[PDB]
């Protein structure tokens, strides 16, 4: 727990990014950040540029349950201190209602970003991919260090900050745009492990899973859901054959962009024992090392 609130009556709403069951989360913009550049609240403040925030905040009405977990992730956030995740500038937690803030990414999320560039024969160069990639790598490796299992790496829940750095985050299905991604709990099956999805295990391993996944998804520049062929029952239908180990499993296919051995590193990440699957520190040097060396 930070020592001290982020002062609320500094936060100027602008507009809400999105909502869920228990709360909603709000673009806002910092009224006269300069007053408040301290130890506590370092904000980058550019003079004659809005300062903005991305400010989740809990319902005031919302149940003990959900009040804890959002203390929890409060305490979560409070530990995250890592280039590539997102970073926690401060809360309201001694009032209601409840909230967590952090940097607005201009650049929006991965997906957003991705979708709105093409493939370097805006443009994007494939070592910047594998560059965005070594990244969320990176993060992931600290989270499993930290003893968290993520749950849903993919590239809608990155955020893409200034020169292409990338911050991993978990924003929930909170968002529209991404209703897809997600079969009604409410679980993003095209990234899930098989033995996520028929024994609900989550594990590093089952983040490895969606890695490879996230994976897959920055070499096609966002272009196609993954497993965009099947149904959201056939998906589930996979992850059994999955199970079944007979080889009528479907892998995603290899993107143009990725050479054979970036994407036997993807299917290393599927494999079918957790134990197989390469940790997160293997993955982060392969890309910033073996992929990188070999363009
Ligand atoms: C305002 C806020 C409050 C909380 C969070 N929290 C996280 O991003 C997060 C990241 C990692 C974990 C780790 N955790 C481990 C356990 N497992 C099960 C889940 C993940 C938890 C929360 C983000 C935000 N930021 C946020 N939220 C929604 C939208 C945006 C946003 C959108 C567009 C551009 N810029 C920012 N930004």
């Amino acid at each position: 727990m930070p020592r001290v609130d982020f002062p609320r009556s500094r936060l100027r709403f602008k507009e809400k990014l999105g909502e869920g069951q228990f709360g909603e989360v709000h673009l806002c913009e910092v009224d006269s950040p300069q007053d408040l550049v301290s130890l506590d609240f370092p904000l980058n403040v550019r003079k004659g540029h809005p300062l903005l925030v991305a400010v989740k905040i809990l319902r005031p009405d919302a149940t003990k349950n959900a009040r804890n977990d959002f203390l929890k992730e409060v305490k979560i956030m409070s530990r995250l201190k890592d280039p590539n995740i997102i970073r926690l500038l401060g809360v309201c937690v001694q009032d209601d209602p409840l909230c967590m803030i952090t940097d607005y990414m201009e650049n929006g999320d991965l997906n957003q970003f991705l979708s709105a560039h093409q493939l370097e024969d805006p443009t994007i160069s494939y070592p910047m991919l594998l560059h965005v990639a070594a990244q969320i790598a990176s993060g992931m490796r600290y989270l499993a260090t930290l003893n968290f299992v993520h749950r849903d790496l993919a590239t809608r829940n990155c955020l893409v900050g200034e020169n292409f750095t990338i911050k991993i985050a978990d924003f929930g299905m909170s968002r529209n745009l991404y209703a897809g991604d997600y079969y009604r709990a409410v679980l993003p099956i095209r990234w899930m492990a098989w033995e996520c999805i028929l024994m609900g295990k989550f594990t590093t391993a089952s983040d490895v899973w969606a890695f490879g996944v996230t994976l897959w998804e920055v070499l096609m520049l966002c272009r196609a859901q993954p497993f965009g062929q099947l149904t959201d029952e056939q998906v589930i239908e996979n992850a059994g054959e999955f199970f079944r180990d007979q080889g009528r499993q479907v892998y995603l296919s290899r993107p143009p962009a990725c050479p054979q051995g970036l994407y036997e590193l993807m299917l290393r990440c599927w494999s079918r024992e957790s134990e197989q699957r390469p940790p997160f520190s293997q993955l982060h040097r392969f890309l910033a090392e073996d992929a990188l060396n070999t363009v």
